[PDB]
């Protein structure tokens, strides 16, 4: 028996007790697992959006059913990021401000994929039309109908629960990691240990042994998950790996965050994460029943805690001294390695990026996923641990580039923070995507249909997203598709799938109930 | 109007007529086609295996049925490439020799996929159980039903035409090349010339204007597609494109090929390609109603044209002497560029390997495929060129390499060319492959693909088949007993599907004779 017996896992936020649950239905209970945490230090409080494959990838996985833990931890449903006056200069206001063209300074970032016709992506005929002056819809409502369906605030499932469109989630994020925590106790047999980490005990080849506890307890085991945040007590202080710092591809470093009260009854819910522009950042709104949570990311280069405190305040109107405020400063980047001898980072203490785009969770069960598939034995093989480190730089690289192309291609230049981040170089990867985009070729056509969780890990971000990105801030391909111009009959077939769009969006936006009637409903 | 008008075709082979087809129904009468083919410059004659996305990428887009082309190519079914004495020393014959361990020189690699419990693929519980004494199947036989259909020279379909698995197609290269200029010029309005193109004219700027013929015939175009063949008149000799030489990776270059009338009536037909070891390289089978296409493919450099012909002949016993021999010399590698200003090569003239995953009119509808998305106008963006090329390019290299492998673990030492073999530099991508398989991990795991169109399971066929296994199961399953458990119901599923196809399937034999009226 050359087996891991014991698990530690250093950490109680979502991504300990994620792991925790995880590894306990993966691994079948043939291996003890082991959670330290102190209560007495804090989880990190924020990260309360998500993308559509966490109840496929995740909570399916468990058998948790979604309408269980949306009950717990006060959930809502999010159809899209909506990005607000990332094109026009200014203060933060909640409120879009007017392009040179007439357009409103918004546009939409939804789920699901585009319909093709003759293999070539709704996209594609959209830029051609809009080229050719033949339309002046934006890219996001001529090919999703999930735009028409946000503009009018209505949820995704119809009341008696059959859905509508694809969604993900709102949540409160320590709702999620006390609920998950119970099922990892209660139902997997996850020995709860709440104490302070001291000591990291490690052998003659620096492999860890076991973990001493402030209370003197000493936590034996084979394998040690670091979920401890930012700090990285296990991957960075004990194992000595170096984070790589990435403030040259992306500046914001701080953020300011509350929830705010909020009139449901009269204002409606937006089933959708909004990510309004700011002077030195943007500020998220995430929605949820009776509240939104709200944060103003920002480079401590360009604005002072006060200052952007200040304009966070000023933006929804909050009095900054009868205001509770959680102040974060995070890393940008990842380890070197995210996975050393028997040490495997997971969550803050693995890597991290401004939550533009709600990756941090997906980090987190893509991590695990891998952690699952490339499970060692005691011989730590070294082409497991390289192809699991090999995951996960890929998945990070990947998400950064696609985060980097949201403030490069941002016109702004308005504030000194704006102009920085022109001054920053792309990398080669988001360079070459561009070139592709700027020809009228598609980047990343995606692969399978809705329909599965490795069939989308391996290139997350498809044609689509680029499109909702490039041409929502007003960068467009030099030229059409050019087989388009040989193709009559696929334009005419183009126009059918315009025209479904359109009469979906109608349909829905009359028969579907308002996201506050189904937050009603499925809360009780 | 900056678009292509006219599009000149140079080459009336698979190549020419598969591109001329397909063009035809992309551009949508928008554009004049041409094929210029020379009856008296023969076509390579052979390309008579395929891969199982034939009908969907090329026949489907054409909107031509399944029966309606194999009727017309006296074509049969394929349900994988089957590999004899790829094991042991000796002599060429068709028979499997014996193994140190008793049991016959064959493997398979089928098309079937293979089915996963705890999304892992049936490949690693298999490997598990043989590596800890738990099993004495062999991958083929325990992972795919396929394997007892074969052996049982049953059909993929039954006679109602359901299918029963997965499969691609055996077929005559010159009917299949016959039935789309058919098609071409009485269905898509493209011009046909039969004479010999003499001069290519070329503006300032080296890009091509027209070709002239023997006859003084001017064919004036806007993109010109070099479908000529190893000779690659566009693209090597009047564009001056070097092609990349890659017999440093794979050392067959010369092929021997015959048709073998077949007593199908007393034999059955087989529904797969045979893989037949030799001396100096390997000798194809490729069965249709009534005969069997064959070749010995080898490397000159370790045999002379002579001793591969006498082989050859040996394995079937031929007389040498009152029969029909087609040799030919082929180049191993691709252009630099496929696409160089306003010529495309397609075909022989782009890019080849040996025939051994029948993969040569793959390469032709993937190109195709891919022109049609990449179609320039007449500005030519070099954006739109450049990442044709790089398609090109990785589709190529994903075979070259997994052919390679075919090669590198044969444990075969009893002649120079089988030694030469493990002299030879593995590529980068398959160093990293075998590096992933020998940790247990799967390689290249499939979705439900041009640019990794080689799977999981049939890396699995090549390596477990040749007798490289990982080093150790996948570490996983240790801690997964009751996947371990779930995999045995497939296990079991496997042998009763088998069991039930070899018996209610129809013949290979009967299914054809249905087909072919
Ligand atoms: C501002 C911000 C916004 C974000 N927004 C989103 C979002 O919208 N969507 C999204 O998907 N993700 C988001 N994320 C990321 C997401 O929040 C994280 O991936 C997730 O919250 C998990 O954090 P964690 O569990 O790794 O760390 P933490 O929550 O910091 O957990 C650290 C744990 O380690 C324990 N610990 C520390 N030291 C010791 C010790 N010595 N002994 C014992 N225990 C110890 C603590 O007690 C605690 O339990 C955001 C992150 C930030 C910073
Ligand atoms: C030994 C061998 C085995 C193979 N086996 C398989 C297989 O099993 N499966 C598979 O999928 N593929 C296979 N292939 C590849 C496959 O045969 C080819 O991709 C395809 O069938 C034919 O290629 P082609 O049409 O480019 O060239 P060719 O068939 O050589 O055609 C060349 C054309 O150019 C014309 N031409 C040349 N010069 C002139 C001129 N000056 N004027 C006018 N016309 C001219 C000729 O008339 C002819 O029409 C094999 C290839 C070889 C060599
Ligand atoms: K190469």
């Amino acid at each position: 028996d050359n087996r891991i017996k014991t698990v530690v896992i250093l950490g109680g936020g979502t991504a300990g007790w994620m792991t925790a649950a995880y590894l306990g239905k993966a691994l079948q209970n043939t291996v003890k697992i082991v959670v330290l945490e102190a209560p007495t230090i804090p989880r990190i409080g924020v990260g309360e959006a998500t993308v559509p494959n966490l109840q496929r990838a995740f909570f399916d996985y468990l058998g948790i059913p979604e309408e269980e833990w949306m009950r717990e931890c006060n959930a809502s449903y999010k159809m899209a990021v909506k990005f607000i006056n990332w094109r026009t200069p200014g203060e933060g206001s909640p409120d879009p401000r007017t392009l040179d063209d007439g357009h409103t300074d918004t546009f939409h970032h939804p789920f699901g994929l585009l319909p093709s016709a003759d293999q070539i992506p709704l996209s594609h005929y959209w830029a051609a039309k809009r080229l050719q002056g033949e339309t002046d819809e934006n890219f996001d409502e001529a090919c999703f109908a999930d735009t028409a369906i946000m503009n009018a605030k209505k949820a995704p499932r119809f009341l008696d629960m059959r859905r509508a469109t694809n969604y993900a989630w709102h949540f409160d994020a320590s709702k999620v990691a006390a609920f998950l925590r119970n099922f990892a106790v209660t139902k997997q047999a996850v020995e709860h240990v709440e104490d302070e980490m001291t000591e990291v005990l490690t052998d003659e080849r620096g492999f860890i042994t076991a973990l001493r506890t402030k209370s003197g307890r000493i936590l034996q085991g084979d394998l040690f998950v670091d979920c401890s945040g930012f700090r990285g007590l296990l991957i960075n202080k004990a194992m000595e790996e170096p984070f790589i710092d990435m403030s040259d591809h992306l500046l914001c470093n701080s953020a300011v965050a509350t929830a705010v009260p909020h009139d449901d009854e009269k204002n409606g819910v937006e089933p959708y994460t909004s990510s309004i522009a700011m002077e030195a950042g943007w500020t998220w709104k995430i929605p949820m029943l009776g509240r939104f949570g709200s944060g103003h990311v920002y480079s401590d280069h360009f604005a002072t805690q006060d200052e952007a405190t200040l304009a966070f305040s000023k933006l929804w109107g909050l009095d900054p001294d009868n205001t509770e405020f959680n102040h974060v400063r995070f890393r940008v980047g990842r380890n070197r390695r995210a996975w050393v001898r028997n040490c495997v980072s997971v969550g803050l203490a693995s890597c991290f990026v401004e939550p533009l785009e709600s990756s941090g969770i997906y980090f987190i069960y893509a991590a695990i996923h891998m952690l699952a598939k490339h499970f060692p034995d005691k011989t730590f093989d070294k082409v497991l641990v390289d192809r699991f480190n090999r995951e996960i730089e890929e998945m990070f690289d990947d998400t950064r580039d696609f985060l980097q192309a949201h403030y490069y291609f941002s016109p702004r230049v308005d504030t000194p923070f704006w102009r920085a981040n022109k001054e920053l170089k792309l990398a080669d990867s988001i360079k070459d995507k561009v070139e592709t985009y700027r020809a009228g070729l598609p980047v990343n056509l995606p692969v399978t249909d809705e329909g599965n969780f490795e069939a989308e890990f391996r290139n997350f971000w498809t044609n689509g997203s680029y499109y909702c990105i490039f041409a929502g801030l007003g960068l467009m391909p030099r030229n059409p598709l050019p087989a388009l111009a040989y193709k009559p009959q696929s334009i005419a077939e183009a126009e059918l799938l315009f025209a479904d769009v359109k009469r979906k969006g109608d349909t829905l936006v009359e028969s579907l109930p308002s996201t506050y009637d189904l937050l009603r409903q499925l809360h009780g």
